[PDB]
């Protein structure tokens, strides 16, 4: 039955561990994508244990991601097929939220469907990690499981617990082929997730990278789609 000081100061919390992790140095490389620069990264973190991280190009603004994302969240399976479900229970201000929603299966079979109950803080970054008004270093969505009276664990889902994450976009502004100039975005995604198995790491592993990899394939198809229908 959480004050919403308590909920704004987990979500401030979580933002930070998120920023603080994803920008560590001295990741392992777990996976490369088809396209080059795509792969998918851990490392142990004190406290957390093992985490995941996407890197790839998007080729959109880094704004209109962000946007999609951040108000759009009960249209994620629309264009996600892994999402089978997005509400949105409350919003709290300053840009924090609380979110319930059902994932898919992992198409190795490995991850199963599952439910979760998640607090999240959209926000503009300066490169120090600071929470700005206007011209971003870069966009972050950070998300940690949380208990919300009225969203009990069901008796036929997995309740998951998301220890930490989050979507972090960096705008960047490249030359293409044919000469033009373009703005692009550099998508980041982590992951840490509390999994009830005795599974080898081993098998974790390729089943997490799997996931990211598989995700990367949707951002893509709804970006060339709205490009498709000149949205950008």
């Amino acid at each position: 039955h959480m004050s919403i000081d308590e909920y704004k100061s987990q979500a401030n919390e979580s933002m930070a561990n998120a920023w603080r992790i994803i920008t560590l140095p001295n990741w392992t490389v777990e996976k490369r994508g088809t396209v080059r620069g795509d792969v998918v990264e851990s490392r142990k973190v004190e406290g957390f244990g093992k985490v995941y991280r996407f890197t790839g190009v998007v080729n959109c603004p880094a704004r209109f991601l962000y946007e999609e994302f951040k108000n759009n969240l009960t249209k994620l399976p629309e264009w996600n097929p892994t999402i089978l479900k997005c509400e949105i229970i409350k919003e709290i201000g300053d840009g924090v939220l609380l979110s319930y929603q059902v994932t898919a299966g992992g198409g190795r079979g490995i991850i199963t469907p599952r439910d979760f109950v998640i607090l999240r803080r959209t926000a503009l970054l300066s490169r120090e990690g600071r929470v700005v008004d206007d011209n971003p270093h870069g966009y972050i969505s950070s998300g940690v499981s949380v208990q919300v009276p009225g969203y009990p664990p069901l008796k036929e889902m997995v309740r998951g617990h998301n220890k930490v994450g989050c979507w972090y976009l960096q705008p960047r502004t490249v030359q293409t082929p044919g000469g033009k100039i373009e703005d692009q975005a550099l998508f980041q995604w982590l992951m840490c997730c509390d999994l009830k198995g005795k599974i080898p790491q081993f098998v974790l592993d390729v089943a997490f990278a799997t996931v990211m990899l598989d995700y990367i394939v949707h951002v893509r198809k709804f970006v060339a789609e709205a490009k498709a229908r000149a949205e950008i």
